[PDB]
C-alpha cells in the first residue's frame, strides 16, 4: 500500500506569515560555473509550508527541535473531518471515536491554498488539551498555519497543548485523503537550536 | 517496543560544509522579549549539509528536481553492511554479502564520523557497483560520508552511474552506534519543487 504526500510544495511562491522571512531557494553555484554540480541555497522561516513547532517557539525555556522525541512523529494516526466549525474544542471532538489514538489529524478544509496566507482560520480552544491528553494523544495536526487565531499573541492553544505534552504539526494537506486510520511520518530535521522544523509529512492507509 | 533510532547528523552552526559552500546558520532574528510573543528564526544552509539526499539535477542539468522524486524509495526495508578499511568500494567488495531481495542498502565506512569537520579524503564507490546493485533490485544507496565520488572529482562517475541505473543517493548517515542487519528506513526529502537535493531526518527501526 502506497505512501501519500500530505505536504505543501516548497518554492519561492509559497506564502509565509506576515513579518517572517520569505522562502528562498536559489542555485548558488550552477553546473556551468562549478564545472560539475548544481548546488542550492536554502533560506526560510522555520514555519513555512508543512512543519512542526517546538516549545522554544513560544517559550524561552522550551525545548529545541533536537530535544524532541522522534517516536512521537512516526506511527498510527487517525484523520477526522471538522469542517464548517469556527473553533474546535472538547464539545466538537467528543462525537468521535478516539480510544487509544496517539496522533490525530484534523481536516478543517478551511483554506488549502499554499500560495496565499489566509485572512481567518478555525482555531483550537484550550479545553481541547486536557481532553486529548487524557485519551493519550501526543500529537495533533491541522491543515492550516496555526492552532491559535492568526492575530492572537497569547497563543493559548500552543501553550496548553505543550503543557499537556501534545506536539504540534501545521499545514498538512488533507483534501485528497479520506477519514480513517493511517500510518504517519512527519519527522523534524535534526536542528540543535531551532524553534521548529519543516517536515515531509506522508501517510499510508492501514 | 522496537524504537526508531536517529542516524542523522546534528544541524547547528558548528557543522561542516563543502569548502566555500554556504555555511550553516540558524539565528533568532526577533526574540520573544523583542516581539512580545515569539522567537522568530531564520535558517540558512546549503542543501548538501549534514544528512541529505541528492537529486539528479545536482549533477545533470536535465535531471529531476527533488519533488519529482518517488517517495516510496525513501521509506522501507533496508540492509546495513560494514565496508570499513577500504579505499574504494565496488562489485568486488560487495560480492561477499548476500543481498538478495534488498531494496535499500546502507554502507558503514567508519571512515570519518566527525560531523563538525570536513574530511580531506573519503572512500568512494566505483562505477561498476551500479549495474551490480541495479540487477539485484536496489533503488537506494546510503553512505556515512559526504559523497559517493572522491572529494575532488569533477566527472562524478558514481553519481551519474547510480542514477542511470535508477539508484537514489543518501549521504552523511551516522552509523557507528547501530549494528549490521535489517531495518526499516525513513529518509524523506522535503517537498522542494526546484531543488538539487534535500536534507532529511534519517531514522531506522530494527526488523
Ligand atoms: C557542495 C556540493 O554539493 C558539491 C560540490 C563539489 C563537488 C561535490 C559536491 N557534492
Ligand atoms: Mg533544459
Ligand atoms: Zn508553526
Ligand atoms: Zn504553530
Ligand atoms: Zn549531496
Ligand atoms: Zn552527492
Amino acid at each position: 500500500s502506497k505512501w501519500i504526500d500530505i505536504s505543501q510544495p516548497l518554492n519561492n511562491d509559497i506564502a509565509t506569515w506576515p513579518g517572517d522571512t520569505p522562502f528562498s531557494y536559489e542555485v548558488l553555484w550552477s553546473k556551468e560555473e562549478s564545472g560539475s554540480v548544481n548546488v542550492g541555497k536554502l533560506t526560510m522561516s522555520i514555519h513555512t509550508g508543512t512543519h512542526i513547532d517546538a516549545p522554544f517557539h513560544f517559550d524561552n525555556d522550551g525545548k529545541k527541535v533536537l530535544d524532541l522525541d522522534i517516536q512521537v512523529y512516526v506511527g498510527p494516526t487517525r484523520i477526522i473531518d471538522v469542517s464548517n466549525l469556527e473553533s474546535i474544542g472538547k464539545k466538537e471532538l467528543e462525537k468521535f471515536h478516539l480510544e487509544g489514538v496517539e496522533r490525530l489529524l484534523l481536516r478543517t478544509s478551511s483554506h488549502g491554498k499554499a500560495n496565499e496566507f489566509p485572512d481567518i482560520i478555525p482555531h483550537l480552544r484550550a479545553d481541547i488539551a486536557p481532553f486529548l491528553s487524557e485519551k493519550g494523544i501526543r500529537l495533533i495536526g491541522v491543515d492550516v498555519p496555526s492552532v491559535d487565531p492568526l492575530d492572537d499573541k497569547e497563543l493559548a492553544a500552543h501553550h496548553q497543548l505543550f503543557k499537556h505534552s501534545i506536539h504540534i504539526l501545521e499545514n498538512v494537506v488533507l483534501d485528497h485523503v479520506a477519514d480513517g486510520d493511517y500510518e504517519l511520518i512527519a519527522l523534524p530535521l535534526a536542528l540543535s537550536d531551532a524553534d521548529g522544523s519543516p517536515v515531509r509529512a506522508v501517510i499510508r492507509p492501514i
